[PDB]
């Protein structure tokens, strides 16, 4: 059920300048459209997703952690924080840094819970304890964006990161309620309108977390896409380039997310 119907992801990466990796899951009849599903590109923000959920996964042992209030120094600010810059005067709890960090994509937030779960191995642990073994996030913001040819550090693949979104969202990786949660912030995220969501008709439901490291033309999405009448869509979309200066381009991704929903036969 694996590619049935050919799409030209090639001539897209070769547009584009560089590699462009695919995989998208149609949860109804387990068909697939996979490019280059299985190697590894650079997480850059996309981690905080996951983080989130590794967080809220915490909350069920833990009944008072997304009640916390953190208060932070500003020596804890570092660049693109647009959420914990406002609130570093009073500080944040736990659920509103996991929200920021998911729907701003902020920075201080995303190290503030990396700190809460040990860091990045804590996060790695938590991607394994849900089966995932291709996950692994190895540094800090801002250190894990610098998108290195051929460094497996802070990378994951396309497929991988769909397997364990669906499970997260999808499946029984997280209890009923903290999944919910975990959607709910995925749906109000705020940096991914011209990404996969600008391929996803407007009257569907969708939820996503992007990432853009800055170098190398490395920039992502992944997304859980619910169309109106059938199962719903899971699915990642990753870039990378051979050059430092390389940009990245979202139109590239919302073009590769429009052939993954092609190949799927989702009327789009
Ligand atoms: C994540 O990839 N980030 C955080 C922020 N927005 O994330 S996104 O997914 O909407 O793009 C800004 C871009 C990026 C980040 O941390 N960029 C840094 C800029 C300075 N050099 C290191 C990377």
């Amino acid at each position: 059920l694996t590619n049935l119907v050919a799409e030209p992801f090639a001539k897209l990466e070769q547009d584009f300048g560089g590699s462009i990796g695919v995989y998208a899951m149609d949860t109804g009849s387990g068909a697939t459209v996979s490019y280059r599903a299985e190697e590894r590109f650079p997480l850059c923000s996309s981690f905080k997703g996951f983080l989130a959920a590794a967080v809220l996964a915490r909350s069920q042992q833990q009944a008072g952690l997304l009640d916390t209030p953190i208060r932070y120094g500003k020596n804890a600010l570092v660049p693109w924080s647009p959420i914990s810059e406002k609130y570093l005067t009073t500080g944040m709890t736990v659920a509103e840094l996991s929200a920021a960090a998911v729907q701003y994509s902020d920075n201080a937030a995303a190290n503030l819970l990396l700190k809460e779960l040990g860091g990045p191995a804590g996060l790695t642990a938590f991607m394994r304890s849900i089966g995932d073994t291709t996950f692994r996030l190895d540094r800090w913001e801002l250190e894990l964006n610098s998108a290195i040819p051929g460094d497996a550090r802070d990378t994951s693949s396309p497929r991988a990161v769909t397997e364990s979104l669906q499970k997260l969202t999808l499946g029984s990786a997280l209890a009923a309620p903290q999944r919910q949660q975990f959607v709910d912030w995925l749906k109000g995220n705020t940096t991914g309108n011209h990404r996969i969501r600008a391929a996803v008709p407007a009257d569907w439901a969708v939820g996503d977390k992007t990432g853009t490291c800055g170098v190398y033309g490395t920039a992502n999405d992944y997304a859980v896409v619910w169309p109106t009448g059938r199962a719903p869509i899971v699915l990642a979309v990753y870039t990378r380039a051979p050059n430092k200066d390389d940009k990245h381009s979202e139109a590239v991704i919302a073009a590769a997310a429009r052939l993954a929903l092609e190949g799927l036969g989702v009327n789009g």
